């Protein structure tokens, strides 16, 4: 009898809402909702069944007293008008008391909403799902010096003022949307004003909503926002469609943000920054996010999602957008590399997993368990293989035939593939698979050079995942090149072109290419630019990686080199430390990273990237019985032999850094580039030399010139047995009370350490006064990086593991969503080494005999154990 929802069961709604008319009274604890309902029938006569689980005050059809019933959280009235008619409900909440931060809710003496996926059924009783697409006007009436802004969606027609000290807005949003788009803000908020004009001549009113105390932070998110739309209308041909965007700041949110139609709320951490307490890589976030919620008002809001299967419809596609504007801003190739790391770290490992799913997946429990790496990034990198296989023209086409057929309309993934084949011309019937085939397909890759033709065979494979055995030959595009012994492109003939570069089309189970005109002996570059989502097996030599490290064209390729001499050199170390041994002499991998590091010709940022090691995650993918920590071992003692072996030119490579810094301490590409390589050779240098944390702290004051240098020097020191490593931690808590996104970093740091004391100093930082678990951010900054933190959180006691789901079920008592995330630092489960899985295994259970246990982690939990 547990719900499960099904894409293959889909059909139409029974009704249609034409008119959303919202009437929010605002008092002090409770808000009192009325709404009124323009309902056209789709199938005359069958019950109207609305989604709702607010306090039901009363409910009316055509204005009288309705005959319904009340079960679980839907409201069915069997006897309809066959013709148009209107429902009228009204629903009692006391957001004071929501902890879930879905709904409307309570933060910082404010009101906010967030609805998307099914919130708004916490406000009203409605038609809560996507497909049903209405007109909303919105009238909020609140006390005026306690809320003397308020906000909705669209534009503001009408407000006024009444004797008692109250005030009336009224907000019409003139374009039908589904209600996860809904928004409502009620403050005590300070503003931010500017204007960007479009390309037809239109001035758009531009308002950032922050505390009165965050609006010096507000500026550079502001001028994303007028670069985001500036792009979106040269690169995509994209205009904004109101006279009005809205910008609002919360300190308490679920994700990153979100973007409501007009009126985007975004978490504090996608908006404020300013160099004293932001680094680089939060201005990086926030240009990406503004972006990102600005370009879904076209890829989700005037086309939307027909189901929340169809997810990635607007995710995948939007991130893709938000990805070609940072890499249009400035380092396209670092920037690609830095997302391309990210999904082999965290996206692999869940299509690895026991909660793998494809990128439109066929059924959920819980929709909010769904918003994923999978969904997000590999969604992207599948829209960004539609950009390589038919260029930038031909995608743009696709994009064109899309907002012409479906602008006003929900759809589905199968609509955007068949835009892109129809504009283009072609067949991409089994491009279909990579929205239904999960799992990281598995390239085995064959080279020979014989006549003048370089024949590379390459076969592929795709798992078995927990949802699907069958899976079929994909459409994979591999990106090659040749190199010959001097690290030369080499040309070579293919489909009647010479070129150095060539696009290759794996669409059957193994196929044989012919790079045929070949005049010397090479080294094939492949998988260019990461063409495909996939885990690639080529036979390299060692001296093949070096060559290619060294003299490669493309930057995944060359980055690619590096991580797999580092994969091999984490795999040496785990022979011998478990032969008892002494460490392998790494002479080759230490020669190639001499070369990295007096190479001047290399990027900075680029640099920094040839010297990060694969993560734990990345260096245990494949394995069985798994001891996490013999892996943490091998990857300490590698980083440790790096570190002391070159200490004195991590130290040299430090002081260029610094120097070509020149003390340009504001935030730009340019200068970030070389303070993430100064941030490099920091890690480096106090793992080397422990003790140079006393000469660091000696001169803190002068070194503390931004954030990012104190979040580089503290991050390097945070592993450190040293007292002063306590110390210093101490003085940034003090130094940065006041500024709650500082005290996320200070938390980060708590929980991340190295240090034997972890646990210990975790659970009083849970008493820290500038903690609070009922804030997400600050739970995912001590307990979320504890549950990542390897030597910890897999300790072989289980202490770990007993803390983290002790942690779960409290925190699935008020916010399951990020219970259910927090939950999945188990997921490695089955892959364990008998002790720890047992261990892994009573936690799991121990959480599943919660009483009343969200279906959110339930989900996830059962999936791991079942
Ligand atoms: N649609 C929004 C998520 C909806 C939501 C659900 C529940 C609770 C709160 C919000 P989003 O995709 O635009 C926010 C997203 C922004 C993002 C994602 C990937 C890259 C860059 C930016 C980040 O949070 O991952
Ligand atoms: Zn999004």
């Amino acid at each position: 009898s547990k719900t499960v929802h099904y894409l293959k069961d889909y059909q139409t709604p029974a009704y249609h809402i034409l008119k959303t008319d919202l009437h929010f009274d605002i008092n002090e604890p409770q808000t009192v909702v009325k709404s009124r309902l323009t309902v056209e029938p789709q199938r005359v006569g069958e019950p109207l069944v609305l989604d709702g689980s607010a306090k039901l005050l009363s409910v009316k059809i055509n204005g009288a007293a309705a005959d319904y019933v009340l079960e679980g959280e839907t409201l069915t009235i069997a006897g309809v008008p066959s013709e148009r008619f209107t429902v009228e409900v009204e629903t009692e909440i006391l957001p004071a008391e929501n902890k879930s931060l879905m709904g409307l809710y309570a933060s910082g003496g404010n009101l906010f909403t967030q609805c998307e996926p099914e919130g708004f059924r916490k406000i009203t009783f409605y038609i809560d799902r996507p497909d049903v697409m209405s007109k909303f006007t919105t009238t909020i009436v609140a006390d005026k010096k306690r809320y003397p802004v308020l906000l909705s969606n669209g534009n503001k027609i009408d407000g006024g003022e009444f004797s008692d000290g109250r005030h009336w807005v009224k907000w019409e949003d003139p374009f039908s949307k589904p209600s996860y788009l809904f928004a409502l803000v009620a403050g005590d908020l300070a503003v931010t004003e500017d204007y960007f004009t479009t390309m037809s001549g239109r001035n758009v009113k531009i308002e950032f909503y922050t505390t009165e105390a965050d609006k010096p932070k507000v500026g550079f998110a502001v001028e994303s926002l007028k670069n985001a739309m500036k792009w979106d209308e040269t690169r995509f041909g994209l205009e904004y469609d109101l006279d009005i965007f809205m910008v609002v700041a919360v300190g308490d949110f679920n994700m990153g943000a979100m973007e409501n139609k007009g009126l985007n709320i975004f978490n504090t951490k996608f908006v404020l920054a300013d160099s004293r307490t932001a680094t680089d890589t939060d201005f990086e976030g926030i240009e990406s996010v503004v972006g990102h919620e600005y370009f879904h008002n076209w890829t989700g809001n005037r086309v939307t999602c027909r189901d929340w299967f169809q997810l990635s419809l607007k995710e995948g596609l939007t991130v893709f957008r938000d990805q070609e504007f940072s890499g249009d801003r400035a380092s396209r190739a670092v920037r690609r590399i830095e997302n391309i790391r990210l999904l082999r770290q965290h996206q692999f490992p869940e299509d690895a997993g026991p909660t793998a799913h494809p990128v439109r997946p066929a059924s959920y429990e819980e929709m909010n368990n769904f918003y994923t790496m999978t969904v997000y990034e590999k969604g992207a990198e599948v829209v960004r293989m539609y950009h390589t296989l038919l260029g930038e023209e031909g995608f743009q086409k696709g994009m064109k035939l899309y907002f012409q057929r479906h602008d006003g309309q929900a759809v589905t993934c199968d609509d955007f593939r068949a835009a892109m084949a129809d504009a283009n011309g072609i067949n991409l019937d089994q491009f279909a698979l990579w929205y239904s085939q999960a799992g990281t397909p598995v390239l085995e890759a064959e080279g020979r050079l014989k006549n003048n033709i370089f024949e590379l065979t390459v076969k592929q494979t795709v798992p078995p995942t927990p949802d699907m055995t069958d899976k079929q030959p994909m459409m994979i595009p591999v990106k090659v090149g040749l190199l010959n012994r001097n690290g030369e492109a080499v040309a070579f003939d293919y489909q009647g072109k010479r070129a150095t570069e060539a696009v290759l089309l794996l669409t059957e189970a193994e196929q044989t290419f012919l790079l045929e005109g070949v005049t010397e002996a090479v080294v094939p570059s492949l998988l260019r630019g990461f063409s495909a989502p996939v885990h690639l097996n080529y036979p390299y030599s060692d001296d093949d990686l070096l060559l290619l490290l060294a003299h490669d064209s493309d930057a995944f390729t060359r980055w690619e080199a590096a991580q797999t001499l580092y994969r091999r050199a984490v795999a040496a170390n785990l022979a011998t430390l478990s032969d008892g041994v002494e460490l392998p002499k790494h002479e080759k991998l230490l020669a190639a990273v001499e070369k990295v590091i007096s190479d001047d010709l290399l990027d900075n940022a680029f640099k920094a990237l040839l010297l990060g090691v694969p993560s734990e995650a990345e260096l245990w993918d494949g394995a069985e019985n798994i001891d996490p920590l013999r892996y943490h071992q091998a990857r300490e003692a590698l980083l440790d032999t790096l570190a002391v072996h070159f200490l004195p030119k991590w130290h040299e490579l430090n002081r260029q850094a610094a120097k070509q810094e020149n003390q340009s301490y504001e935030y730009s590409p340019e200068a970030a580039g070389w303070r993430t390589l100064r941030n490099v050779c920091r890690a480096f240098v106090l793992r080397a030399d422990p003790a140079h944390i006393e000469t660091v702290a000696e001169k803190y004051g002068e070194m503390a010139q931004n954030m990012t240098h104190e979040w580089g020097i503290l991050s390097a020191v945070n592993g450190n047995e040293s007292d002063t490593r306590n110390r210093l931690l101490a003085q940034f808590a003090d130094k940065f009370s006041d500024d709650a996104l500082v005290m996320d970093k200070y938390f980060a740091l708590v929980g991340s350490s190295r240090r034997s004391d972890t646990l210990q100093q975790v659970r009083t930082a849970l008493q820290h006064p500038k903690f609070s678990l009922e804030n997400p951010n600050k739970a995912r900054s001590l307990i979320g990086s504890f549950s990542r933190n390897v030597p910890h959180f897999h300790a072989e006691d289980g202490s770990g593991y007993r803390f983290i789901a002790d942690k779960v079920i409290e925190i699935d008592r008020f916010n399951p969503q990020v219970a259910a995330r927090l939950v999945q630092a188990f997921n490695l489960c089955n892959k364990l080494e008998p002790h720890r899985k047992n261990l892994v295994k009573q936690a799991l259970q121990r959480i599943r005999a919660q009483e009343g246990l969200s279906k959110d982690v339930g989900e996830i939990v059962g999936k791991i154990l079942d």
